[PDB]
């Protein structure tokens, strides 16, 4: 088969990092962003395999992935040049029989390493498995700017943020109407803080980092993307409205009832309830 | 003769929905696009076309549409992916005879259907056909920003808002001298708000959905993105005027009736009045 | 030689167009650019043009510009365009020996006339050069935001808008030492229009029309573009500094006096006196 | 070898340039940027150096970079146009014995010189040098849009400045434990601002020039960039929060301690402090 760079995920993977550049999301290395593949995604590529794969040790075991494969952001790799050089900042991972490790498949090259973030991702992962029974396959981190500026001004509280989000575009109750979850702040690229992240993800689909960014989760690389993108683009609106003095008016409690029983989802009750 | 996806049609459809991409008016699949054409556009591409073109029925009869081909965006499509594969979020539409359904001529594979917001482009393009004399072949809809965060700080109302409008910027009465209708806020994706628009399209070449977006209509793609595109501009400069403390001076009655004289358009009375 | 299309000119004109178009300043048909050329830059393209160039009028005589080649944008066109079809959107003139009117011995196809601003345009050229002794050959139109959006909050006055400009940025003094001159709101595509700023362009190479736009000059097109992009930016900076409550510092007086006297300029005595 | 302008530094050179112009941060001729390279980065592309290389002195002996070769941008020249002419906008400089002068062994042609700030260039990489045991490689100017609104209303003071940067996005603390050195504003482009600037090199990787710019330094481009970006995104998101009335809430000391502690830094203690 042609070169797995050519592959629908190796592409993806640059197309989804380059455009979170080009919004302004991801300076310097801010931002990560994994994608769950099936061995068969991978297989037809093993001519591009490393010949022997290194091993890195997870940080503590996770055998709802044995056997799983991914392609990761490596760490300290910046958004902007997956594009210019997709194997050195991006890597194909699979994990291994006991969850408690893996072997780099393909990139990740001069000795990188995958995001720092690995706990909050494949931590995310597992519960987004259980969550959506298997049909959620990408955790992905970024710095959104309007989401984040809202994080010192909003109350940090998941109904409160969530209704603000849904009020601040129409589609927002369709696109998330499980709402968006919020973290105290935390030290980032810790066990503790992809613990908490995931733990939010049973709930949400969208998690915030006061004062950082925002973590995704969707079943592709475009829906994950477009959650966020609406997310930022809510809270962009938002910022525009607060820096105008506030609402004078704005989409109501009825009509989000509606908009929900409209498109079939039950929205965030206590988003719902202000 | 060449490739369809080299037709001027399709790649005027590619241009507008990237170019609107980048503007930031449509993440994830917000926004939709259709554009009337003549059977003598698409015959010449008749070896492109589907063997079997597949049926779907409108939602009410449109019978001013009879025989009418367009070329539509796809129901979940992204903009931003319109470039990268024209015939999977595009396609082209043949109504029947009856103005009772449609062939899908070419595009929409993976059996995509066109836009979920069908009915609000199909009425207002027989609106607009009426009220043109057949002149406008364009509805566009988009999450235009700045006119979106207008919705919440200005009167919901057709002269307040045409009239800020023409205010922040000197072209704009020239552009739309007909104004901007608002809608009151309802549930998008319906027959009725589809009616709704289209009632508004009798009078006016703009449609505000409040807390959501815009739907402009005209003669081609570039006059109906340009439209919008000076819209959403004045929209830019009224949110930074309103976000510093106000107009300190503005354009005045007086200047928009000799604007209005100069090129020959008669502004929209209830703006001017204020 | 090579073709004309890829000529110095027509490449400058398309970048500057295309620039403009990327910063936001040209929506729609906004904006309008015209280039003074030399005989010497196309007369080795005689080849490229029409065969018959049609003759128009200019509306009245400008006897300096007798036998003087420009390249020009067209009236109805758009920047976003030119990089697609320059011969479509974009022409050289030639001015007729009495300065009566000109040729278009290249571009404006399919009947298309130089932009609805020529008077503006050609009437500033004349100013210029009688105040650069022939070294400005540029004048640039575009709709710059925050520029436009000033005009609503800031005194309508040179020597005010002029001194905003310089403390806005510590470049802008040395770029455009003479000031801005600001318009009264005046109809567009006028003769007066082009009659009063061709007078402001007697003591300033900046030009504003309140809600509406600049018009800059320079002798080259990256000069020219360069110089707006710098009063633009200076905008810019003061919309946020102004939407964040005001200046708590500034630069003084004397540092622009220091300024001045450092890059050898002398800046405009009214916008220093404030 | 391949051609010098396919080489890593004057490609790198060209995508800091460029990434700068459409950040918005480098209008006309704002910025400058120069990299420390080795002997060994050049002598591979003789055959592509000027056979007769012009010599120009220092305003200053700068013995530290003896023998020191460095790539450039050009005084008077534009980034945006750094990619379309790398040769005209650029050059590879080389100090002489006695860090008297240098010989132009590339670029610069039609007798352009390097950037009017090289005293605070070449100033600052003698103390960036001495203060990372050689490190650093990397000077960068540009006009960063936020950071420039920030000092208009913003204490100009080291420890504030920092603290606020450091609360407006996590990873700041971490990126640039040392802080942001703030001179007052200064006559640019001479030999005090470039002194007074490698003065503030000693103890911060940024300074800001108020209502101008900012410096950073780094041992690499996209460090640099990286850098800069990073507090540029830190004053965006500030500037979004000044303007919605401020922070209501925002990292604590607390926080930022905990924050150095676990990745290793020891944060500017007078900004740690407030
Ligand atoms: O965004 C990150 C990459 O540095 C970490 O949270
Ligand atoms: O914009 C839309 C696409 O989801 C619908 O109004
Ligand atoms: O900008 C213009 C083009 O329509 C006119 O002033
Ligand atoms: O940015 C500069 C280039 O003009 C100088 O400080
Ligand atoms: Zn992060
Ligand atoms: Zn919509
Ligand atoms: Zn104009
Ligand atoms: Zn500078």
């Amino acid at each position: 088969m042609q070169n797995i760079t050519q592959s629908w995920f190796v592409q993806g993977m640059i197309k989804a990092t380059t455009d979170a550049w080009l919004k302004g999301w991801d300076e310097r290395n801010g931002g990560n962003l994994t994608l769950r593949l099936d061995d068969a995604d991978i297989a037809p590529y093993h001519d591009n395999f490393h010949q022997q794969p290194r091993y890195i040790p997870l940080s503590q075991p996770m055998p709802l992935l044995a056997n799983t494969p991914f392609i990761v952001t490596g760490s300290g790799k910046f958004f902007r040049n997956v594009q210019l050089d997709p194997a050195a900042n991006l890597g194909i991972v699979k994990v291994d029989s006991d969850g408690a490790g893996y072997h780099i498949l393909w990139g990740l090259t001069n000795e990188a390493v995958p995001t720092s973030e690995l706990p909050a991702h494949f931590l995310s992962h597992c519960e987004r498995i259980k969550a959506t029974n298997g049909k959620d396959r990408v955790i992905m981190h970024c710095h959104a700017t309007n989401l984040i500026a809202l994080t010192y001004v909003l109350e940090n509280d998941t109904a409160v943020f969530t209704r603000q989000l849904w009020e601040g575009s129409t589609e927002c109750l369709v696109v998330f109407p499980d709402g968006v979850g919020i973290l105290p702040w935390m030290v980032p690229g810790t066990d503790a803080i992809g613990q908490a992240t995931a733990q939010e993800m049973q709930k949400h689909s969208l998690v915030l980092w006061p004062f950082h960014g925002v973590f995704g989760s969707g079943p592709t690389l475009d829906e994950t993307f477009g959650l966020i993108d609406t997310a930022e683009k809510s809270a962009q609106v938002l910022v525009k409205v607060y820096s105008m003095g506030g609402m004078k008016q704005t989409i109501s409690r009825e009509e989000l009832i509606a908009l929900g029983k409209r498109f079939g989802v039950t929205p965030l009750a206590s988003a719902l309830a202000l």
